[PDB]
């Protein structure tokens, strides 16, 4: 039902420590 989506790109992922590992993909540096 409810997701964690990214809030930079909107993509719904499950977990969210993959939300963190997500979000620093963004970053790239960190
Ligand atoms: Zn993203």
């Amino acid at each position: 039902m409810k997701p964690y989506v990214c809030i930079h790109c909107q993509r719904q992922f499950a977990d969210p420590g993959a939300l963190q590992r997500h979000v620093r993909i963004h970053t790239g540096e960190k």
